[PDB]
């Protein structure tokens, strides 16, 4: 009923990333499912309430289609005033993979018209931009390597976890929890939340990092990971619910599948610093 | 109480996919699928199931660009020897495709897969054919996408048959040029000439197999690789709905053809043409 917003400031924040959520309903109100409509970045100094109220006035059509996977096409909308920085997305058709932006696309009807009734807006205040490690770099696996993964635990208003990959180290040696904790502590990792793709985890490397790992991170000290890519099912649970990082552990694992039969995981609990 | 199910869409070869509970080795956490692929076998399905249930398969949660599940190498084998290349080595899969709730799998303790269901699809020497992702993702101006909307009845109450659990999935077959009013009547007759036949399989969990038994244009048949038998996996179309089919009886309750514009900007101009009860469902 009452539309709401949430703002995140991970890390002169002139840029704002927007993602809104709405009920997909029969225009004819039978609710079919909830869907996310990512709008991307725009330079804006408008207050969230003004952006939220203008988004709620828009008429956005929802059409279900297929390619290699199920897709959702959000129809063009307008007119705009505070949302003019996002006019490229809002005034044209936008197509997304249904798995990422909807939990029950199987319930959206084809024989009757469907519309999105926006009820929530999530905002990430940015310095813009966000850097993400390329998908091909994240998928690289090698023999005799230790994948440096992080296990993030979220408290949602329910405790849940998601895992992300930072890079690999070459394996030598008994990797104790104490030795690894010392090396990871020297990196001075800082974690914070955003809403890029629903929920995003932002990492700032504030300490020392080896040249090998830094090269795998594109020589970037600020990294962003979207829960939409890590786990799109858990991502749905964070959309219009307040989230907080409760704990972060580092999990050092083998890199190739055959080495999972040989080497067990090294679990280093409570790594880094959560920026409140 | 492990069980099995055989699908014969439309043999010598069989595709296998099994489902199990991911449990603490020292407490069920989630359910996961272990696709094993195709192998030539004469063993009875009851013996394949009994041998899979005796194996010790470890489960490890990890990350790449997305969450992954690593199933440990298993053995020794006898009836499953035709699938030894997959079984006797580590196997990695995207958690979105093979695991219900990967977030529930522990990292601080050992996990194993307790298999309780084996799904089998009997295949011919032809094997299987899927339209490549690049051909399916192609979009063009002034085109009509010929899509099919398949309704599934998952674990339906058979006693409620014929008196007033339904989900659906959509697949893309190819495009036609939009010239000329594309009425429900004209398109219905063109599609009826194709004489499409639909059947279920278990490729990737649940798959839909289409046989083109009639006449089709050369321009549209080229987009299907000139293959009269097409297979579409629900693991690719909708991995969330696919998870609900695992260890549940499924039936195609209805199929409609949906003709839509191809590029997003044309969705503002042209509405969808919905032709209900197209083709022939086999069982």
């Amino acid at each position: 009923m009452i539309p709401k917003y949430k703002i995140y400031t991970p890390g002169y924040n002139n840029y704002m990333y927007l993602i809104c959520y709405g009920f997909v309903e029969d225009v004819e109100k039978k609710i079919r499912t909830i869907a996310a409509y990512p709008l991307g970045v725009g330079k804006s100094a408008s207050h969230p309430q003004d952006l939220l109220e203008e988004l709620c006035s828009l008429k956005v059509t929802v059409r279900r289609t297929a390619g290699s996977t199920e897709k959702i096409v959000f129809g063009s909308s307008g007119p705009l005033n505070h949302l003019v920085p996002w006019k490229k997305v809002l005034t044209s058709g936008s197509i997304f993979n249904a798995v990422k932006v909807c939990r029950n696309v199987d319930q959206i009807q084809l024989d009757k018209h469907q519309a999105l009734r926006i009820f929530f807006l999530s905002i990430t205040k940015l310095n813009d931009g966000i850097y993400m490690i390329p998908r091909t770099m994240l998928e690289f696996r090698r023999n005799n390597a230790i994948a440096f993964n992080l296990l993030v635990y979220l408290k949602i208003d329910k405790v849940a976890s998601f895992m992300l990959h930072l890079g690999n180290f070459v394996r030598r040696k008994y990797y104790s929890v104490d030795y690894c904790r010392r090396k990871i502590d020297r990196m001075k990792l800082q974690f914070s939340l955003g809403s890029i793709g629903g929920l995003s985890l932002h990492i700032k490397i504030n300490g020392v990092i080896s040249k090998r790992l830094f090269a795998q991170m594109g020589f970037q000290k600020n990294l962003c990971f979207s829960l939409m890519d890590i786990n799109p099912w858990l991502n749905r649970l964070t959309w219009n619910n307040s989230c907080e990082i409760s704990r972060v552990a580092a999990v050092l694992q083998p890199s190739i599948p055959r080495e999972f039969m040989i080497y067990d995981d090294v679990f280093i609990d409570n790594t880094g610093r959560i920026l409140k």
